DNA sequence: AGGACCC
DNA sequence: TGGGGTCCT
């Protein structure tokens, strides 16, 4: 019961989409801008020292000939992201999305159908496609090695189909679980693929420098670990199960330690259609107030249309806000409510604006002036 | 309703 | 002053 998982990772996704629309950008160094930020940039601009989530000024002062395009509206990038998933879904139905530009696919069944199709005389013609992690030697008598190679071939067909059908280039990694597949897809980039043979799993896991580099250990947990004297993957492999549990809870503790040995038994889940649809807008305390109402019509108008196209219906609405000052209490507030059934299905705007407005007043004292740096609307709980 | 994680 | 997502408590 050993698995063959692939993880697909598109290079500089937003920038790829922009370069495809307007090829006059193909060669100019390029950055996708949202508010005062460069969210992502193309491979030219990385050479020139530009980095993700570097502010627009710094970015000019590191490459003054940087061409900027606004990527605040995600429609185009969202659309392409589902084209990619659907294409992978043709290979094996069971595809898991992670943000807009990553997918996992469980290739185990396909690897097996393909192996059954070969007889014993070509089981030695099976070769690898792309890189072998750490240059490890292949052993054709090892069935795990054989399965992973067929994996690497299926991964190659997926990358070729993505390029031929949608114009997108990307990396893939093939491995025995999601964690390893994701760690190894990054080893050669851009636009290349790597396969991880089992013997090299400790080599891979120990190549990391910071324990935050393990998917599943975020900002909070890292920071908690560092303060316990846990810095390397090895520190975490070797630390007291007992003290860790007590510091994180048998859940978080027992899972991140398993992760630390490269062990990860989570299955690849079919993502299908989204569980929620939301729109945001950020500002430098640029709302107080009434203007909130306008801002909230905008998001709403855009969403209604997205939720119409889908043709499932939301049965809950949520309104999210954030308050001014500063490096302090920067956690957010929200208020949700069921959407009246009469409404579930022109003119839908007006009633909606009002629910939203009521939700708004529940949160903000609209007498003593307000400090708003974010407005968000979410539709969810659909069927 | 908030909090962790992911891109 | 990114703009989205997922699942758990
Ligand atoms: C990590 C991250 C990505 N993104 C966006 C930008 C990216 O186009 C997309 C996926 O990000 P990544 O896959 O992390 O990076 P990338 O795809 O832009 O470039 P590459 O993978 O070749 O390094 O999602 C954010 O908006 N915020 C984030 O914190
Ligand atoms: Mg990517
Ligand atoms: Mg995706
Ligand atoms: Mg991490
Ligand atoms: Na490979």
């Amino acid at each position: 019961s050993s698995r063959v998982i692939v993880h697909v990772d598109l290079d500089c996704f937003y920038a790829q989409v922009e370069m495809i629309s307007n090829p006059e950008l193909k060669d100019k160094p390029l950055g996708v801008q949202q508010k005062y930020l460069v969210v992502t940039c193309n491979y030219e601009a990385r050479k020139l020292g530009v980095k993700k989530l570097m502010n627009v000024r710094d970015a000019k002062e590191k490459c003054p000939q940087l061409v900027l395009v606004n990527g605040e509206d995600l429609t185009r990038y969202r659309e392409m992201s589902y084209k990619v998933t659907e294409l992978l879904e043709e290979f094996s139905p069971v595809v898991e999305r992670l943000g807009f530009d990553e997918n996992f696919v469980d290739l185990t069944e396909m690897v097996e159908k393909r192996l059954q199709q070969l007889q014993s005389d070509e089981l030695s013609a099976v070769t690898v496609s792309g890189h072998v992690y750490n240059n490890q030697s292949i052993n054709l008598l090892d069935v795990l090695h054989i399965r992973l190679l067929v994996g690497s071939q299926i991964a190659a067909e997926m990358r070729e189909a993505m390029y031929n059908q949608l114009g997108l280039t990307g990396c893939a990694g093939v491995a025995s679980n999601k964690l390893l597949a994701k760690l190894v897809s990054g080893v050669f980039k851009p636009n290349q693929q790597t396969v991880l043979l089992p013997e090299s799993c400790q080599h891979l896991i120990h190549s990391l420098n910071h324990i935050k580099e393990i998917p599943g250990i975020g900002y909070k947990t890292a920071k908690c670990l560092e303060a316990l004297g846990i810095n390397s993957v090895r520190d975490l492999q070797t630390f007291s199960p007992k003290i860790l549990e007590k510091e994180l809870g048998i859940s978080v503790a027992q899972r991140i330690q398993k992760l630390s040995f490269g062990e990860d038994n989570s299955p690849v889940i079919l993502s299908g259609p989204p569980q929620s649809f939301s729109e945001e807008d950020s500002f430098k305390k640029c709302s107080s107030e009434v203007e909130a109402k306008n801002k909230i019509e905008e998001l709403l108008a855009s969403l209604l249309n997205r939720v119409c196209q889908d043709g499932r219906k939301p049965h809950t609405v949520r309104l999210i806000i954030r308050r001014y000052s500063s490096e302090k209490h920067y956690g957010r507030e929200s208020r949700q409510c069921p959407i009246p059934s009469h409404v579930i299905q022109y003119d839908v705007m007006t009633p909606m604006v009002d629910i939203l407005m009521k939700l708004f007043r529940n949160m903000v004292n609209v007498k003593m002036p307000f400090h708003l740096t974010l407005l968000s609307v979410c539709f969810c709980n659909l069927k």
